This record gives structure tokens, C-alpha cells and sequence, in this order.
């Protein structure tokens, strides 16, 4: 109710990490991410540490991985659900061609508005369509209209943890046969091995739940094939088959 | 030569793990690997599980995983460095298209042999030529002989560790450019984040000083973009600039 509001300082697994120790997640960033980051991202990064929910912010050396996956598959227009000050969507502008366009989905433009100076700087903001809404009613509208020629190499989804089975339902009509949908969190600070794990906030707790559910459904569907990938706090990539 | 042995039971770092928890390595294989990997696969696993350098056998989550960067990036030729059993080997040609080609060097052919009965039966043989030699002499040949239009789109790094750096000197001219270049293990059951680690086995210690070395060298290295990944025993994906 009516007082200073949600802090992430309410959460239990802020300081929760899925590598053996803080030493290797440590090397891993100063040997193979900082020296191959954007300067950009960099001051992106380090002013989104200093804000109420730097806890959202997306793993560096994950992002690194999503530019590769990007440049892989010669990625040329994606969809991005859950922004926040832009991290993961100022790597995936910067890993795009020169003529990529992403559409970019979240509920609250203060914090896009955090990173655009930075996108800007890069000199990527003509890449980015900033949608300012809910996402799942964009994708229904977008279901309306899209045609076979407009659907998206890649997705990322890294918004809100409980809607992920629906954003999945739009996803495999909205991305390309071939195409990719990638999936942030699902190991959910490493909580989804336990049938009950105490002491987590109730948000919390429910996101839990509905990763474990989201990850059987997605070994179980025949229209993707997928790869759960220990990096960050997880992450499964989803392959559209037909 | 003379010496200490050097066989697995030799070696101290056989269980250790890079993350934290063996519930959520159990989950990730449980809930998103054995049901989506073919029953070759299993059965081929399930053998090598049991013989004398199982801890050599690439980890099933590192298998998909390598399986979806391979249909990604459309590859259609590959060479992989280190077969042993053939776990990554069939991993590869189940993925490949059907006239795809795969290029499989190892020094050991009777390890290939125990895992030949299941690529037999999972009707992908035909994508393989095995080459019994040592790599790097193997790797100079091709220099001499490969044309353009015949570089390969992939290249699998899993054998001699402290070999890495000679055969990535070689391969960003045997891989396309825009191909991709994966080292194995580069990780090394997390010892590379220290600058001394007691108690490994004089190879071990080998191999550890080898990938951090490597991982600077390939940090650093202009002719690459690089993701460091934290699957498996680690892994490094070299995408070739130029
Ligand atoms: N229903 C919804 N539709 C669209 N965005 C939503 C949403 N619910 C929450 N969000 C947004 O999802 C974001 C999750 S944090 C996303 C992190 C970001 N991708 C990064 O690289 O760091 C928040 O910005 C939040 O505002
Ligand atoms: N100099 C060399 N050239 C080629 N292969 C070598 C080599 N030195 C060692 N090897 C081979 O490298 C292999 C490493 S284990 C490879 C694991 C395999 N890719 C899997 O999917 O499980 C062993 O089979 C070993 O015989
Ligand atoms: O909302 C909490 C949160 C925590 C971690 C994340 O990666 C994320 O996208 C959101
Ligand atoms: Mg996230
Ligand atoms: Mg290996």
C-alpha cells in the first residue's frame, strides 16, 4: 500500500548466483566481457548499478552471447519484450546490421529514457521502435497484421517472469520458421531445482512456480526445439521448427 | 615418456563442478536435455559414461546447446578437433543438413570406434570423415590445399588443451569468414580464476596456466569476436572478422 514503495532490498535472492563462486563469475567478466564491451554499454551499465532494480539488469557476459547469436544467425529484425534502461537492447542494435530494426516493448518508458543517451551516443537510436504499453496486447494487435514477410529473426523476452508461457503462444506465429526466441531467467537464481524453496518474497515465489511450468512446456513443444544454457541466471533459446 | 601416471583416476579435479549446485545441474539435464536428446545419443553417453576417461565426454547441456548454434548459423561443413567416443561428432551430424560434411580428426581411432555403432544407427555416417592423426600436421595440410569457396562454417576445439593457441592460429584461415571457431573447456573446472590452485595434477596445472593464457590471447585478439560461456566445463565462440 500507500509508503516508500517496492525496493528489491524486499527480495531474498538479490546476492544469489548460479556459478561455484563470485571469483569465476569475476574472471569471466574482467578477462572476456569488459575488454570486448561497448564503451557505451559500459556507462549504461555502470549507472544502471546505481538504480532501485540494477537486480533486473541483464548479465554482461550474457549479453555478449546474445550479440554472438545475433551475428550468427545474420539477425536482421527482432522484438525485445522488457527493456528497462536498455542494456540488452543497445547490444542487440549495436550486433545488427546497419539497416536492422528492432521493436521494443515496455511498460514503463522512465527507464528506456536512462539509457537513450547512451544509444543515442552509439549512434543507434534509427534502429529502435520504443512501444510504450503492456506487451501482450501489442502482440496480439501485431498477430493481426503481420504478414509472412514482416516476422522477426530473433526475439528476447526479459520482461515480466509469470506472462512468459503467453508471450510464447504469440512468439512462435510472430518469429520466422528458423527463427529464434530467447528466454531470460529460467533458472530463476537457481530456485527451480526445489519443489519449495523458504523465505522467498511471494513475487518471488511465483516466479519459481512458473518457471518450472514454463520449462516442461518448453521440452515438451514440438513447434521448437531448445537449449537451457547455464549463463547469467539463465537462459533457453527456442528454434521454430514450423 | 617416463614419469607419474597420468590417467583419469591421476587427475584431482574430476568432480568438481563450475556451478555451484549439483541440484541444478541434475534439474537442467532432467528436465530440458534427456527429453530432447536423441536415443543414440543416450546410448552412446551411457557407454562412455562407464569408460576410463568419461571425465573427457562433453557435458549433454553443452551437446544442445552446440546442436542450436550449428541450425542457427545454417552451417553446412564443419571440422571437429578431439571425437573421442563421438558424442559431440554425432551431436554435429544429427544436425547438420542431410548433405552436410563434417571433417573429424582425432589420434585415437578405437575411442571413435566405441561410438561408431550408434552414429551408424542413427543413419549420419555418411557426413563423416574420420581422420586418424595427430591435428595440428592435419591443420597445415589443409592450409596448403583448402580453396576459398571450401572453408568450413564451424570448427569444435576439444582435445590437446595446451595445444589451443597452435590450432586457433590455423583455423581463423580454415573457417569462413563470419564462420565460428568453439574451445572447450575453456573454463577449466573454474581453476583459471586463480593465479595458483594446490593440489592438481602436474597436466591439470598444464592446462589450467594454458586457458589463461589462451583466454587473454583470445580476449585481445582483433580477428575475432568472442563470447565466453558458462555451459558445460566453459566454453569460448570465436566468430572470424576478417
Ligand atoms: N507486462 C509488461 N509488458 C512489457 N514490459 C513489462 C511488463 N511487465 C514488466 N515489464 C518490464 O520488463 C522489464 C524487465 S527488466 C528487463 C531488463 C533488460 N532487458 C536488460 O537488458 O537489462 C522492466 O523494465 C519492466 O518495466
Ligand atoms: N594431438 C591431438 N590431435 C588430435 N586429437 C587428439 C590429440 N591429442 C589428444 N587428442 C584426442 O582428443 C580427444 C579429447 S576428448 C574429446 C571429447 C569429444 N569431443 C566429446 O564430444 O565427448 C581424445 O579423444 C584424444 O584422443
Ligand atoms: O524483476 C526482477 C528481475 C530479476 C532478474 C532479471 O534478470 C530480471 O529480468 C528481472
Ligand atoms: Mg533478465
Ligand atoms: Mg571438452
Amino acid at each position: 500500500g500507500p509508503g516508500m514503495g517496492a525496493s528489491q532490498d524486499d527480495y531474498a535472492l538479490i546476492h544469489k548466483n548460479i556459478l561455484h563462486s563470485e571469483d569465476l563469475l569475476k574472471y569471466i567478466l574482467e578477462t572476456s566481457v569488459y575488454p570486448r564491451e561497448h564503451e557505451q554499454l559500459k556507462g549504461l551499465r555502470e549507472v544502471t548499478e546505481k538504480h532501485e532494480w540494477s537486480m533486473a539488469l541483464v548479465a554482461a557476459d550474457e549479453g555478449l552471447f546474445l550479440s554472438m547469436l545475433l551475428k550468427l544467425m545474420n539477425a536482421k529484425r527482432t522484438i525485445e519484450i522488457g527493456v528497462y534502461t536498455g542494456y540488452s537492447l543497445l547490444t542487440t542494435a549495436l550486433a545488427l546490421p546497419e539497416d536492422g530494426k528492432i521493436t521494443a516493448i515496455d511498460v514503463n518508458k522512465s527507464y528506456f529514457e536512462i539509457g537513450l543517451p547512451f544509444i543515442q551516443k552509439a549512434g543507434v537510436e534509427h534502429k529502435i521502435n520504443f512501444i510504450e504499453s503492456e506487451a501482450l496486447p501489442v502482440l496480439d494487435q501485431m498477430l493481426q497484421e503481420m504478414k509472412e514477410e514482416d516476422l522477426y529473426d530473433f526475439a528476447f523476452v526479459d520482461a515480466d517472469k509469470p506472462n512468459y508461457a503467453n508471450y510464447h503462444e504469440r512468439l512462435v506465429k510472430l518469429v520466422r520458421v528458423g527463427g529464434a526466441i530467447v528466454y531470460d531467467n529460467t533458472l530463476w537464481f537457481g530456485t527451480v531445482a526445489f519443489p519449495e524453496y523458504p523465505g522467498l518474497h511471494p513475487e518471488e515465489e511465483e516466479c519459481r512456480v512458473s518457471f518450472r511450468n514454463l520449462n516442461k512446456l518448453l521440452a515438451a513443444d514440438p513447434r521448437v526445439e531448445i537449449s537451457q544454457v547455464s549463463i547469467g541466471d539463465g537462459l533457453t533459446i527456442c528454434r521454430r521448427l514450423y
